[PDB]
C-alpha cells in the first residue's frame, strides 16, 4: 500500500493549481517517494518534509509568502542542521532532491533511508522548492531550496 | 575511507575522455556515490555497477561496442532482473540514476542501500548510460539505459 499525497503548485494570490501526486511506500530500506507530477518547472528541486500539516502562505516582512504555513524542516530529533538523507545529523525531513523532466513531469522515485514506516510521516507537509539542494546550510540556508514551489499535506 | 573511481567518457574510435571522478563512501545506510563529473550530456542517466573490472570496448557483429568489456549488470545472486536500488529481487549493481545539469556537471550524490561495505564493489565497473532508468526490464531492457556513455573501474 501507498500514501497518496495530492500536491499543488503554490500561488497565494490566484490559488494553488493541482500538479498531481506523490506516492509513499515502504521498502526494506526505508520509505520510497514516487512522484506522479506534471506541469512543474524543469530541473532538480529541494524536496523535504516540513513540520506542519499545512501548505498555506504566511505574511512575512510585509509579504504574503507561499508555503510558509508549513513551518521549517521536520526535525523531531532536533538536530538543527539541514543535511543528507543518509546522515543522522540532518533533519528527519531531508529527502533526496526531486527531478522534473523537460516536459514538466516528475516520475523518478527517491529513497529516504531514515524513514521506516508510513505512519511516521503523517501530519506533516511535503515540499518541493524552486531551487536545488546541496544538503548543507552552507552557503544558503536549507540547501538553497529558496522559495516553496509546490506542496501537499501528508495524511 | 573512500574509493575514488576515475571516470571516462567512452569513444572507441576517437579515444576516451577523462570526465572526473565518482567518490564511494560508507554511510550508516549503505554506500554513497558522490560524482564529481563534467562535460557530460544533460539529463538523468542509468547508473549501475557492471560485472567486469573493465571499461574496454568489445567487438560484436564486426563493430566495437563502447563499454561492452564491462559485461552485464553486476548480479551475484543471479536474480536476472533489473530493478530498484531498494529491491532485493534486483541486480545488486542497480543504483539510483545519475543527474547531469545543463552545464554538463554531475555532483548529486546517491545512496545504494543494498551495498554496505566498500569491499563489496571492488573488482567491478561503474557505468553511466546514455538513457535513463525506470528500474524495470519493462518496456525496455535494463531500465532503458541503452548505450554505455561513461565508465570507471572500481579498485
Ligand atoms: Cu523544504
Ligand atoms: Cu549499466
Ligand atoms: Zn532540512
Ligand atoms: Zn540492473
Amino acid at each position: 500500500e501507498k500514501i497518496v499525497v495530492p500536491v499543488q503548485q503554490l500561488d497565494p494570490q490566484n490559488g494553488n493549481k493541482d500538479v498531481g501526486t506523490v506516492e509513499i511506500t515502504e521498502s526494506a530500506y526505508g520509505l520510497v517517494f514516487t512522484p506522479k507530477l506534471h506541469d512543474l518547472a524543469h530541473g532538480l528541486h529541494g524536496f523535504h518534509i516540513h513540520e506542519k500539516p499545512s501548505c498555506e502562505p504566511k505574511e512575512k516582512d510585509g509579504k504574503l509568502v507561499a508555503g510558509l504555513g508549513a513551518g521549517g524542516h521536520w526535525d523531531p530529533k532536533q538536530t538543527q542542521k539541514h543535511g543528507y538523507p543518509w546522515s543522522d545529523d540532518a533533519h528527519m525531513g531531508d529527502l533526496p532532491a526531486l527531478f522534473v523532466m523537460h516536459d514538466g513531469s516528475a516520475t523518478t522515485p527517491v529513497l529516504a533511508p531514515r524513514l521506516k514506516k508510513l505512519a511516521e510521516v503523517k501530519g506533516h507537509s511535503l515540499m518541493i522548492h524552486a531551487g536545488g539542494d546541496n544538503h548543507s546550510d552552507h552557503p544558503a540556508p536549507l540547501g538553497g531550496g529558496g522559495p516553496r514551489m509546490a506542496c501537499g499535506v501528508i495524511k
